[PDB]
């Protein structure tokens, strides 16, 4: 509360380390679905059924452009791509299975790093 706080985490490398967790996911093989915007005018029903789009080169950018106010916000996008995913496309299928790795992927990076 006012004059009352935990100790002060030191927060000075969060942005580093986002940036290599998400160099990690770019270059994992099951990224390809991922790397970039879902075509809107050439996937039917993305547009109307996907309220949020997200993919790795727009959390890229806005990454570096500092548009994640702190790591949770990076998570939050991150997390987004692959409720996509599961929201679009069925379990059994390519991109699917794709989605269910890169989210296990990140999940593990992401404890490994921070928790």
């Amino acid at each position: 509360s006012m004059s009352v706080k935990k100790p002060k985490r030191d927060d000075s490398k969060d942005l580093a380390l986002c940036s290599m967790i998400l160099t990690e996911m770019e270059t994992h093989e099951d990224a390809w679905p991922f790397l970039l915007p879902v075509n809107l005018k050439l996937v039917p029903g993305y547009k109307k059924v996907i309220k949020k789009p997200m993919d790795f080169s727009t959390i890229r950018e806005k990454l570096s452009s500092g548009q994640y106010p702190n790591l949770e916000t990076f998570a939050l996008d991150v997390r987004l791509v692959f409720d996509n995913c599961e929201t679009f496309n069925e379990d059994d299928s390519d991109i699917g299975r794709a989605g269910h790795n890169m989210r296990k992927y990140f999940e593990k990076k992401w404890t490994d790093t921070f928790k």
